Parts: C-alpha cells; sequence; structure tokens
C-alpha cells in the first residue's frame, strides 16, 4: 500500500504537522464533516491516481452507473484520435483503463481495486491513460479553455509540457478538464497554513459530488463523507 493507503481515521493526519496551530484547527474542523482518509504517494501523479481510484471505488455494486460509465469509456479512443493521438501509441493505456473498469464490474471488491492501484505497472498505465484523455479534451476544446480560463495561454505547449508527461503537477485547468471528460463530479477541500477558513470548490458548480479530495501542500488525499 505504497501508492494508495489503507483507510485511516481523519485525525491520524495530525501527526504529519505536529504542533502546527492552524493545521491542527483546520484538520479538527474537517473531522466534523468526514470520517476517514486514504493517503497517496507524492510523486507528481497523485491527482490522477486519487481521482481514478476514488471514482471507481464509488461505482462498486452500482449496476446502472457502471453500465453508463463503460459506455463513455468505450468512446474515449475517438476523443484521443480527434486530438491527433495515434491508436498504436495509446492502445496499451486504454486497454489498462478498460481492464480495471471490467474489474469493478466483475469482481466488485474494494480489496481487488486497491491491489490494482498499488501495482506500480497497472497504476502507472491507468495514470498515463487519464493524462492523455485530459490533454485530448483540452486540445479539442481549445477555444473554451482560452475563453473561460486564460485568453493568453498557449494550449498545445501547456498540454505537451504540463499534462501528458508522467510526474507533472496539476492546476485548476486539468481538474476541470478530466471532471468534464469523464462526467465525474468532485469536491476539493483546501487546507493551507494561512489563518483563513477551511473552504471547498465543486467541479462542476452544480453538482452532487462522487469524490472528495483534500488538497494540502501540492498534494491530494482521499476523504470519506
Ligand atoms: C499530487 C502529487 O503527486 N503532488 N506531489 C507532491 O506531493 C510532491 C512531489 C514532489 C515534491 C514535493 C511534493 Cl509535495
Amino acid at each position: 500500500f505504497n501508492l494508495i493507503s489503507e483507510k485511516c481515521d481523519i485525525l491520524s493526519i495530525l501527526r504529519d504537522h505536529p504542533e502546527n496551530r492552524i493545521y491542527r484547527r483546520k484538520i479538527e474542523e474537517l473531522s466534523k464533516r468526514f470520517t476517514a482518509i486514504r493517503k497517496t504517494k507524492g510523486d507528481r501523479n497523485c491527482f490522477y491516481r486519487a481521482l481514478g481510484y476514488s471514482y471507481l471505488e464509488s461505482l462498486l455494486g452500482k449496476s446502472r452507473e457502471i453500465f453508463k460509465f463503460k459506455e463513455r469509456v468505450l468512446q474515449t479512443p475517438n476523443d484521443l484520435l480527434a486530438a491527433g493521438f495515434e491508436e498504436h501509441k495509446f492502445r496499451n493505456f486504454f486497454n489498462a483503463f478498460y481492464s480495471v473498469v471490467e474489474l469493478v464490474e466483475k469482481d466488485g471488491s474494494v480489496s481487488s481495486l486497491l491491489k490494482v492501484f498499488n501495482d506500480q505497472s497497472a497504476s502507472d498505465h491507468i495514470v498515463q491513460f487519464l493524462r492523455l484523455l485530459t490533454s485530448a479534451f483540452i486540445r479539442n476544446r481549445a477555444d473554451f479553455f482560452r475563453h473561460f480560463i486564460d485568453e493568453e495561454m498557449d494550449i498545445k505547449d501547456f498540454c505537451t509540457h504540463e499534462v501528458e508527461p508522467m510526474a507533472t503537477e496539476c492546476d485548476h485547468i486539468q481538474i476541470t478538464a478530466l471532471s468534464q471528460a469523464l462526467s465525474i463530479a468532485l469536491q476539493v477541500e483546501y487546507v493551507d497554513e494561512m489563518d483563513t477558513a477551511l473552504n471547498h470548490h465543486v467541479f462542476p458548480e452544480a453538482a452532487t459530488p462522487s469524490v472528495y479530495l483534500l488538497y494540502k501542500t501540492s498534494h491530494y488525499n482521499i476523504l470519506y463523507a
């Protein structure tokens, strides 16, 4: 369990910033709304790894929601091809993602899913798939991202340098794009060391979340409501 941990009580993360006044207050506040946490490895891939594990976990035993998600996943090669990715170069990563979706369906256990996301090879193939899909979705909707995010940004260079390569850190744009690309509703709780409110953002604005993430020190951990 070196990539995604066993479930721990929320207050078990006080030990990560001992005698830190503000961290202690915000973690105590968070413990009133959430029961448990899983920790992720800080290797630059933890947003993709955390979202992929937590969303698939949320599908276990839900036969309609699994069917709908599989239908969307089967179309994702078309998104990749429209953005200029070649099938022979994305094949291995798409096959790995489809495989773990089938595991959710056929096996249906937390323990089997956690074993795949802690297998360095399977887990990294899943992350690489999610990175290529994020890049495709941004590229195919370049005018949307320029209009609403940043009129001055270079979309092709940002995707080449800050989305596709393993171990590149995320910002707001990659979170919005992957949420939209897979229709995953997520809530991020923000914990910094400033004497401010514990606060959250929902992706997209409307939504009832499937996934809750804690963001704390360029890092994303998984929360349980
Ligand atoms: C989400 C993710 O992997 N964040 N990365 C880290 O936690 C990290 C990687 C390199 C140096 C420092 C840190 Cl915090």
